[PDB]
């Protein structure tokens, strides 16, 4: 788990989600994983990094 390249659609969804709520519950992480085709760890990390910036 170093660097997964998100498609433009994946990133658009994550950015909108982050704008609504910067903190990710496991239940929402599950939904995002399932609706984006990204494993949960990748999503969790993206959220963490997004907050850090």
């Amino acid at each position: 788990r170093p660097r997964t390249a998100f498609s433009s659609e994946q990133l658009a969804r994550l950015k909108r989600e982050f704008n609504e709520n910067r903190y990710l519950t496991e239940r929402r992480r599950q939904q995002l994983s399932s609706e984006l085709g990204l494993n949960e760890a990748q999503i969790k990390i993206w959220f963490q990094n997004e907050r850090a910036k």
